[PDB]
């Protein structure tokens, strides 16, 4: 179980909160896969390539982390990695009942697939990518919310 | 009030959860109208025609259930059916406060109109249409979440 | 299902909110049994006998309502009455998840026992027994919160 | 801190709920700015121009209230007004943790900017702009939910 | 409205979270009364005398804050102060609906009496008195959670 | 983080939902400590000795689980075990915000101590110790809710 975990997300863009989750979960698992969903139906501000490349650079210090993009069902991705554990973060604004729902849905699609939750640091408990998008969209400074190495890209496009 | 209840929804698509509510409410009421709203403002995956068809197929075994599509205000539909009871389901991910809000909003539009709530079976307390749509959209198998009568129509 | 419903509670004391629920639910069932639980674990301000007497007085107008006191499990009381429906009220401050939990727990105890939920009037959506108790405990006036027929009993 | 507060919103349209908040908050502050955001990412039914006009008409009676439209960051708008307090309304369907989140986001953007919350009257605690939009969109009568001064302008 | 606000509480003991609310609300009102309730129905850890002394010490730096103890209804205390505003804090674990309930209950007891809500600092958004008590009862170090001037009075 | 985790609780009594959490977490960690707190403030139905005995019987099959009782701070227990991970379960009726609050409180007492959460099986998502207590208090059959090996120890 501890061999591999998958942390899925849209990551639009990657925030300091997501990095907290990566930090703690990469400590626990021998390998952590960060799985960047296309999420076409949401209308992500950043392209799948931009999102993947940003999270790849932001996770360069974590040597047991690999970031990948995926287009299909997360439950199937887990099967292809022989992974029995999805990693999720729980923040103040998490929809807790929706997380339980998604956990059970994923298990119903892949009977071996458990979901485990981590907390970000307290300072990041109220950060969300939607807040970063809103600030950027209104030409404000969101540098306090994201890894500095990706901020110039997002502050532009 | 026991003569007729209306169970409204977008039913995009109808799920095992909705069928549980239909089963339970149809036992209570002499007549149950299952009322499929256009809900154009949501951008439903399935057309109104498709969603009505699916609910008709799924409710064939309930002798006292009639399915209708409607385009206007639910509160007016209730008046048309001389119905004073809306039927809603409460699940885990229900937005409880929003249900209260909608209940009072409907009663403001139609002063006779009460809202009553049923629970699905425990096994179905986490199912949503949204989940079925996500699975469908990613070409996966959602047959465990919807009545067998509709699966050919949603899968291919 | 439609023959008999049971509305259980501690009713410490009965409030205008509880009456709203009795009003709507007694419209729905042929017989509504208002069941007052001893609730020894909670530490009710009013004795079982006082709480029964107050809900009897408050429900005298509703001809098909019978108020009883009970000591045991509700799921068993429903069995005795050949009742398949528990009535609950959903207010602003209801613990929605706890209601679902209780509904499933009662079904686990009595496999035929469903739980159905009604809403009080909007004006009463924020009333609770605990608020009445707090006001009484501080010698204030709770007359705006409870049926006129019980007020001389709770005000002492 | 007393000098000026900003009550921001999409106001699509202004409702009786919003007016309660304006009434209460305009009693507190020497000046209240009602700030109507463009909110393009949301897809407002009424244009920024119409929304500003409706809230101006609706607030004419409050002499210390001024309505303005804005396109940029609220935290910057506050800086422009030398305003240290954002005014928000808390209703039954309010997303409480989302309010705390936005309050903290605004404080990150402008270190002097606090958020204070008011409640509408109980009768308006379940009103929302989306309810008014839904009723309008289904050709219904939403006059009971909005100030009379906007109601001819809501029917264009 | 702007002249005086009352911030009521059990303050068992006062925490850094409460002090944030006192800091924010005292910047708004000409006078802020910190009103320490007996709250006998809680069985508070610290006596009313202890809780009043602690909050008095922790608030000595706020020149326009006065702390008092009170035994009966808050809505009546507000009348003695000709106060139209109760001050409450909203933190992460606040029971949002219970706050609305209590605000409407207070207004029903004193028709002039509004409730306004402030937020503590982010770093204090998860502190509660109950955590302090648990830590102290287990003889642990809660000095990071309460004002430094009270720590020697609560510790071990 | 992977070498040891501690799953704390009052376990009054241990239920099928707690065993799901034990099963999943003992699969993840090399060693799991199940730590039964005195929790005298909660006035448990079962004594600390009884609750420890029950969780011992119920965890016999998990070869890498050890159960202990503890009287002091959990944050210190974790330091005493060279453990930096607390294990918690998330169920339908979990107080989500309260869990986050406790997670941060424990980290503030022990700066290396993280909290991780697991989910029980869906069938057990609505089980609580409080339900089991209510049923057994009324001499009901709670055998469907708890491990068969402890049932004689809680019956009656
Ligand atoms: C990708 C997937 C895991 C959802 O991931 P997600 O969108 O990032 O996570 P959620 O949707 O639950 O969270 C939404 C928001 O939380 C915020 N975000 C999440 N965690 C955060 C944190 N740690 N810090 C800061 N922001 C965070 C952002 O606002 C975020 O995204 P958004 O605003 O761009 O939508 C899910 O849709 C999926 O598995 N898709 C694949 C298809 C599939 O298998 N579907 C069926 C699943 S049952
Ligand atoms: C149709 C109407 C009743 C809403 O019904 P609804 O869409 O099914 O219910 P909600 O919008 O509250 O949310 C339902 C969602 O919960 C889930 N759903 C509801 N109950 C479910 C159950 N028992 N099992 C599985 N899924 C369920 C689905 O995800 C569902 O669909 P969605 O993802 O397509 O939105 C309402 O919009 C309406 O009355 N419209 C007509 C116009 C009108 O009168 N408007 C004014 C109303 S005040
Ligand atoms: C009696 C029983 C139904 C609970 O009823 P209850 O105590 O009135 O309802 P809840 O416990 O869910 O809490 C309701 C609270 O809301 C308030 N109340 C409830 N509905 C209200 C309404 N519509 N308007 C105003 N106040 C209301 C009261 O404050 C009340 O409790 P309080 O006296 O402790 O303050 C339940 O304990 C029971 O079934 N006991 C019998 C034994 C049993 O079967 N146990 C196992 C059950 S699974
Ligand atoms: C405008 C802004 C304040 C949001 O305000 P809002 O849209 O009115 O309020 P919210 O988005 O939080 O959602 C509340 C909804 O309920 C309505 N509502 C709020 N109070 C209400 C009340 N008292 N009665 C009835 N309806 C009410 C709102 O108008 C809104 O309706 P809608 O989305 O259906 O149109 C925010 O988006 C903003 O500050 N924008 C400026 C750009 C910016 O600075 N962004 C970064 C912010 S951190
Ligand atoms: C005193 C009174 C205001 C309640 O205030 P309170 O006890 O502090 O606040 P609540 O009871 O609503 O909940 C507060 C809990 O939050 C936490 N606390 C509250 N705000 C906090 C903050 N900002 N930071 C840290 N901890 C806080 C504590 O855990 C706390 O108290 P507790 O653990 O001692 O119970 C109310 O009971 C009252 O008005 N009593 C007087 C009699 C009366 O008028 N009754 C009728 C009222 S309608
Ligand atoms: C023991 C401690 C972990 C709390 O654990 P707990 O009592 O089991 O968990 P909570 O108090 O958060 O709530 C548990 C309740 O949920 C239910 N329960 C919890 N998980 C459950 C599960 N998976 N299945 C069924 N029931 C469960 C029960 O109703 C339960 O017990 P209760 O009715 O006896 O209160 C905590 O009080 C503690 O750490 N105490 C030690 C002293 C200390 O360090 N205090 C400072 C902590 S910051």
């Amino acid at each position: 179980m501890q061999k591999i975990g998958i942390y899925p997300g849209t990551f639009d863009p990657v925030t300091n909160g997501h990095i907290d989750i990566i930090h703690r979960s990469s400590e626990l698992f021998e390998k952590l896969i960060v799985a960047v969903a296309h999420s076409s139906a949401k209308n992500p501000m950043f392209s799948l390539d931009e999102r993947l490349k940003m999270i790849q650079l932001a996770t360069k210090s974590f040597k047991n982390v690999e970031c990948v993009a995926f287009e299909g069902l997360l439950a199937n991705l887990a099967k292809e990695y022989h992974c029995k554990v999805l990693v999720r973060g729980l923040r103040v604004v998490s929809d807790f009942e929706y997380e339980l729902q998604m956990g059970y849905a994923n298990k119903s699609l892949n009977h071996e697939l458990e979901t485990l939750y981590f907390m970000p640091t307290l300072q990041n408990a109220f950060i969300s990518s939607s807040i970063v998008r809103s600030i950027i969209a209104h030409k404000g400074d969101a540098s306090h919310l994201v890894p500095k190495e990706i901020y110039p890209l997002i502050s532009k496009a």
